C-alpha cells in the first residue's frame, strides 16, 4: 500500500 511512494521517490 505504500511502495508507490518508494518506487518513485527514486
Amino acid at each position: 500500500q505504500y511502495q508507490f511512494w518508494k518506487n518513485f521517490q527514486t
